[PDB]
């Protein structure tokens, strides 16, 4: 009938239908199960101790019989901690994180006939990683607002917020398809993250159009923004730009194509381009990384570009 996996902070279960999802090419609910078993023992080692060896080692996933006794085991455990706790919230590990960013994925996009190599299907195969280089070098504090724009199914968003302490993560999206998959990650992200014992930051996902009017003020009092603008045509481009010139000063801009030249030198002629207000620099994951030889570039407002320049013009 059904497969039940009971929190190890008493949050209501995690219930699987029995036969089980069938998830994309390389994932199963029952490779799922087991390795969420396997992260909640990683964080409480009481568990470890009491759980029946050999039930993590010896399972068919093709069994219902052997997926239960498999799920039975994992829960008169939690049941044995629980009752030592009573004889007596933490951000996710980095590896935790990935897991929980997949489980949701998979409980959110059932059938992924809607929705590239980097598609949100493979975002923990690559883009995972890269953005959680993009989290430390950033070091964003609780004066900081976040948002990306183009936030698809909110993959970067829960990612951020899992790891940061920004006041706020918003997440805007315009296309209906990745909007509304994105209303399901939500209340899934929320849900696994209790049922884990963790902790996130405030974060919204939104429709919406970053070029409306309405948006023009929010850029303007964004202090973190990550666009990734890497199939932005002039246009887009041009509008953007437009909207990164009404940021406050040392407001940072992370995106997967640089929005002005990594060697801008200001002159007579340039004077209305954006590299006169902005220092861009490209980063790589390269310069103990294993992955794909991806750049990222920092963007981060600074009008003494310009203030010199006029400043040198006049003081030669
Ligand atoms: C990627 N998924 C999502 C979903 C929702 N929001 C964001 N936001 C975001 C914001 C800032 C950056 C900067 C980079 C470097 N990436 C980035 C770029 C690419 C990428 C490459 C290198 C080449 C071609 N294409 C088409 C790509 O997508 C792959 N993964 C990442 Cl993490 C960003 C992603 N990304
Ligand atoms: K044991």
């Amino acid at each position: 009938l059904e497969l039940r996996l009971k929190s190890p902070v008493g949050a209501e279960p995690a219930v699987y239908p029995w036969p089980l999802p069938v998830y994309d090419k390389h994932h199963d609910a029952a490779h799922e199960i087991i390795e969420t078993i396997r992260w909640v023992c990683e964080e409480i080692p009481d568990l470890k101790l009491a759980m029946e060896n050999y039930v993590l080692i010896d399972y068919d996933t093709k069994s219902f019989e052997s997926m239960q006794r498999l799920c039975d085991k994992y829960n008169r455990a939690i049941d044995s901690i629980h009752q030592l706790w009573k004889g007596t919230n933490t951000r996710p590990s980095t590896g935790l994180l990935r897991h929980i960013l997949q489980q949701v994925y998979n409980h959110s996009v059932t059938d992924p006939e809607k929705l590239e190599p980097f598609s949100p299907e493979v975002y923990g195969e690559t883009s995972f990683d890269l953005v959680a280089q993009m989290i430390d070098e950033i070091k964003m504090t609780d004066d900081d607002l976040f948002v990306d724009l183009g936030s698809g199914v909110g993959q970067v968003v829960l990612q951020v917020a899992a790891a940061t302490n920004c006041k706020h993560h918003y997440g805007v999206e315009k296309a209906d398809i990745p909007a509304k998959y994105a209303e399901t990650m939500d209340r899934e992200f929320r849900k696994w993250m209790k049922w884990y014992g963790k902790k996130h930051a405030e974060y919204t996902l939104e429709r919406g159009d970053f070029l409306s009017e309405e948006w023009r003020e929010r850029i303007a009092n964004t202090s973190v923004i990550f666009v990734n603008n890497f199939a932005f045509g002039p246009e887009v481009d041009h509008q953007l730009k437009e909207r990164f010139a009404n940021m406050k000063e040392g407001g940072r801009i992370v995106s997967s194509k640089p929005f002005a030249p990594l060697n801008f030198r200001i002159n007579s002629r340039n004077l209305s381009d954006i590299g006169t207000i902005m220092r861009v620099v490209e980063l790589s994951p390269l310069k103990s990384w294993t992955g794909k030889p991806v750049s990222y570039y920092l963007h981060t407002i600074d009008r003494t570009i310009l203030e010199n320049y006029f400043s040198s013009l006049k003081n030669p």
